[PDB]
């Protein structure tokens, strides 16, 4: 069992396979979207797998937490001085695509009501 | 400044709460827009997410934690999708931060 597994995200972290890096600490990785549904899109992810947010564990607060403290300032770095959406999937309803637990951030345009 | 999830908190107006602790408080949305609509929000005043501290991050995932629980007893077992706004362009309506959780129906991409 490779560290983070072996969706997609776990290969990222691993530089397996190629992506455009935001940010880089010990517990999590941001990185731009390959499908971007807004003029900035990036993900930031746990280096830990976790599968979804429905099984995180209570001693996961921390690191969750953590993904949106860098989410909130990489989007500084990025200029997204207007605001910018934060978006955890769960499960088929909620459209996640990956396996392995990922916050997307959305900016540059105004974003609309519902999301989604 | 003080907003009106301030007054939910302090129970000076009513609001439908799902689930309450000494940090956090969980209630449904008053304009939900799917069939389970609710909010976690923190009771500390962080205004917006952009403002958070790192000594806050723990706080952050506890709103998750409670909303990961509270989908699930509120029967969201096909999933659901968490949002924060952030400002002008991410749509934030109340500058007190708060973590939407959506479900009960099929959530569609762009979220938005
Ligand atoms: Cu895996
Ligand atoms: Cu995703
Ligand atoms: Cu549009
Ligand atoms: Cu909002
Ligand atoms: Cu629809």
């Amino acid at each position: 069992a490779r560290p983070g597994g072996d969706t997609i995200f776990g290969k990222i972290i691993r530089k397996e396979i190629p992506a455009k890096i935001i940010f880089e600490d010990d517990r999590c990785l941001a990185f731009h979207d390959i499908s971007p549904q807004a003029p900035t899109h990036f993900l930031v992810i746990p280096k830990k797998h976790i599968s979804q947010i429905s099984v995180a564990e209570d001693d996961d607060e921390s690191l969750l937490g953590h993904l949106m403290i860098v989410g909130k300032k990489c989007a500084a770095d990025l200029g997204l001085n207007k605001g910018y959406r934060m978006v955890v999937n769960e499960g088929s309803d909620g459209g996640q695509s990956v396996y392995h637990v990922h916050l997307h951030v959305l900016g540059g345009r105004q974003m609309h009501w519902p999301p989604g």
